[PDB]
């Protein structure tokens, strides 16, 4: 007999008892949205309430739902690092391969632009991104994550996992330019050492 928003509450109040209480309720619509298209689990998702998030994942909540500015809960927990959520969907829910995010990308090329390498190895080994997407810019999770950050140690490792995992370094972004034509231009020594040790 809840009222619409209870859940969404109780999200909010990162109430995780009153959470699972609500969702006793056999008959409560776990996906009801606020003013920003968000849900709960997307609410929980930001907030990184992994218990919360888990709870409502195996009762049900679509992790495919996007909010106002084209972010599911999936999209999310990949993009900003929000690794034992994703673990959780990979398992025991069914990314949609087709919604994409603001800029036209999926889960992967966000992760390893903002240097989340333990999202960028789960995606790798169990999540069916295709690791030579590219977004509305023509950009792959190899360009950015070689031209769009400072190319230090974090950077440098996540290029030698997308080369070991076959990406490929010669997709040209919508100005042009490869991966190794910005490390080139960057001054990125290291990463175009270990971009010329492959084909
Ligand atoms: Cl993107």
């Amino acid at each position: 007999t809840y009222e619409v928003g209870a859940l969404l509450e109780a999200a909010n109040q990162r109430d995780t008892k009153k959470v699972k209480e609500i969702l006793q309720d056999t008959t409560y619509q776990v996906d009801e949205v606020d003013t920003e298209g968000n849900t709960p689990l997307n609410i929980a998702v930001h907030n990184n309430d992994i218990e919360i998030a888990k709870a409502l994942i195996d009762r049900g909540a679509d992790i495919n739902l996007q909010n106002s500015i084209s972010d599911s809960p999936y999209l999310y927990a990949g993009a900003q690092g929000r690794t034992e959520i994703l673990a959780y969907m990979l398992k025991h829910a069914t990314p949609d391969l087709n919604k994409h995010n603001r800029y036209g990308g999926n889960a992967l090329i966000p992760a390893a632009e903002k240097g989340h390498i333990d999202n960028v190895k789960l995606l790798l080994e169990d999540g069916r991104e295709d690791i030579d997407f590219q977004n509305d810019f023509g950009y792959t999770a190899l360009i950015e994550a070689v031209g769009l950050r400072e190319g230090n140690q974090l950077y440098q490792d996540i290029v030698k996992l997308l080369m070991e995992n076959g990406a490929d370094q010669s997709i040209k972004d919508n100005s042009g330019r490869t991966a190794m034509d910005y490390a080139n231009q960057k001054g990125y020594t290291e990463i175009s050492k270990i971009l010329a040790q492959y084909n």
